[PDB]
């Protein structure tokens, strides 16, 4: 069932939309859109780890990947300036993703008949 729930949540519109959003901002902040792909899949299997993933990126972003571009003694290259600017959006997108996953798991457990009727 838990594996089935994650199967349903794969197609959830909000889950998909935020997932794509996270990848966009990973590309900007980290220079690589795939950096959080695996962990986002892992959160589908265990939504309770979503909060952890969110905090790790927000409070220790370089534990995940190096920041795009370079900061040379205070001179930020364009890619780095865009990374810094995009960091807030990456955290929002990720908060959005993990909350949507948690919110989806709950409403599937609350009213499965309604999820059966989604067909999308």
């Amino acid at each position: 069932t838990r594996e089935e729930i994650a199967d349903r949540m794969q197609h959830n519109p909000l889950v998909q939309a935020y997932q794509q959003e996270v990848m966009h901002w990973c590309k900007i902040v980290y220079g690589n859109s795939d950096v959080l792909k695996e962990k986002m899949q892992e959160v589908l299997q265990k939504p309770s780890e979503g909060e952890d993933l969110s905090r790790q990126v927000a409070e220790n972003p370089t534990s995940v990947h190096k920041l795009a571009g370079r900061n040379l003694c205070g001179l930020k290259t364009n890619a780095r300036r865009q990374a810094e600017e995009g960091f807030m959006h990456l955290c929002q997108a990720l908060d959005g993703y993990t909350s949507a996953v948690t919110q989806a798991q709950e409403n599937i457990k609350h009213v499965p008949q309604a999820e059966a009727r989604r067909y999308g």
